[PDB]
């Protein structure tokens, strides 16, 4: 590879959800962050599948306790949305049930 990939693919969508779940698990935020736009998606196939995803992330108005995490709009104030630009590397071995986050790097966008 790395050939191009698309958020239209199941694997990319599954990996993006994994990555954002991890990002949230690691955060000190009281609030759920979620993916705004997938900017670039590449995948490399071999021993497993390596997904490389570049993503804009934003803070939402829902808390992490909030039992529902699915009608969660982004903050409308820039200094509260705090848009971030993220590069994720996901190593998945789907035929063995493995999915791990190799690399996660986020700067302010």
């Amino acid at each position: 590879g790395p050939m191009d990939a698309s958020v239209e693919e199941e694997g990319v969508r599954r990996a993006l959800d994994f990555a954002v779940g991890e990002y949230n698990k690691a955060s000190n935020d009281m609030y759920h962050s979620r993916a705004l736009q997938v900017v670039r998606a590449r995948k490399q196939i071999g021993a497993g599948v390596n997904y490389f995803l570049d993503v804009e992330l934003g803070r939402t108005t829902c808390t992490k306790t909030q039992p529902n995490l699915d009608n969660c709009p982004f903050h409308d104030q820039p200094h509260l949305k705090r848009k971030a630009f993220c590069s994720f590397q996901i190593y998945a071995v789907p035929w063995q049930g493995t999915m791990t986050l190799s690399k996660s790097t986020c700067q302010d966008a």
